[PDB]
């Protein structure tokens, strides 16, 4: 038995948080049951997944309002079965002629598809369009996009059925992999991961993010011309890293981390997980700047996974509980 120094140290059984306030945060209304992943276009509309597993929805806000409120995006179209909906991981596509696309990771029980949909502006809706599944993507945590049906994917594990990724898990395989996903070609990119979990690219294309969660790792992979990855750095923290988010002036990323894994895997509302931020600057330099710009133990906000800027404003959302919107 040191399987139990293993198992403290992976998921950072010791780790308390020292707080880190904002100015005036406000819990958004109407989320209570999981913001896990979220991204805002250029234009400040934000697309916000719930309900993972309170049925399974795609929340809209519109962060350009002083005090921004969400509706529920309305899903049409004949090829998606609404009822096992089930949103994890999002990533949205804007092609040359302004049409956005969001593609979203879904959990129709214990499966893994990636559903791309149109976002059709003037009507707050969303026009499913097609459902892609792989041998190569058993279980989806998020992706990133590069075009409507091209993108990155996490897995983060080899295993679909829960009793094995379970085992899987308990037993530090580390098995989880990185797909590259294209109409023509599929391929995995990384492999060898504890628990990959976010993903996000460089504003020019050139580098590819990748969050180990429970190895407590974010890895820098260059991205090539013809759509591989191959190491360049890895970056350690003290936290468990979830979903990243990348500002598209800077580059900068922004990070939802869960401090202490043993209450984000262990669930218990007398212990309820914290949350907390990084902001990455100058990932690429020597001493990379790493800054913690929210934290808490959960008294506000429980189990933080993303968080993005726009315009001065911080959205944060967690796995199975609030949003908070909060000035900088
Ligand atoms: C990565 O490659 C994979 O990872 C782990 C260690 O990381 C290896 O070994 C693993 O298996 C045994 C069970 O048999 C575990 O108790 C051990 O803690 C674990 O490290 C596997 O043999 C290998 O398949
Ligand atoms: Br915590
Ligand atoms: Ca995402
Ligand atoms: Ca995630
Ligand atoms: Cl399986």
């Amino acid at each position: 038995d040191r399987q139990k120094s293993s198992f403290q140290t992976r998921f950072n059984v010791h780790r308390e948080v020292t707080p880190v306030e904002l100015p005036n945060c406000n819990l958004v209304k109407g989320i209570d049951n999981g913001s896990e992943d979220l991204e805002i276009l250029p234009n400040g509309l934000a697309f916000i997944s719930s309900g993972l597993k309170k049925s399974g929805k795609i929340l809209l806000m519109d962060l350009n309002e002083k005090e921004p409120a969400v509706s529920e995006l309305e899903i049409i179209g004949n090829t998606l079965d609404i009822s096992s909906f089930n949103p994890h991981g999002i990533s949205t596509f804007i092609d040359d002629d302004n049409t956005v696309y969001l593609l979203v990771v879904n959990h129709p029980g214990s499966s893994s598809t990636v559903e791309v949909f149109k976002f059709q502006e003037e009507e707050k809706s969303l026009l499913h369009l097609k459902t892609i599944r792989h041998k190569l993507l058993p279980s989806v945590n998020d992706i990133v996009a590069v075009g409507p049906e091209h993108f990155y994917a996490t897995n983060d594990h080899y295993f679909i059925d829960p009793y094995l990724q379970s085992w899987e898990m308990h037993l530090g395989l580390a098995w989880s992999f990185v797909t590259y996903y294209s109409p023509n070609d599929v391929r995995v990119v990384a492999e060898g991961f504890d628990f990959a979990n976010g993903i996000n690219i460089s504003p020019d294309g050139k580098y590819v993010y990748i969050a180990e969660l429970l190895a407590h790792k974010i890895h820098v992979y260059e991205k090539h011309a013809n759509w591989t990855l191959t190491p360049l750095k890895v970056l350690s923290f003290d936290t468990l890293v979830d979903n990243i988010s990348v500002d598209p002036v800077t580059g900068d990323l922004w990070v939802g981390c869960h401090p202490n894994g043993m209450r984000i895997f262990f669930y218990d509302a007398e212990n309820p997980p914290g949350s907390e931020v990084l902001r990455i600057q100058d990932i690429l330099s020597e001493e990379p700047k790493v800054t913690v710009v929210y934290a808490e133990n959960g008294t506000v906000l429980q189990g933080s996974t993303v968080a993005a800027v726009y315009k001065g404003k911080l959205l944060i959302g967690t796995v199975f509980h609030k949003a908070l919107y909060c000035d900088l």
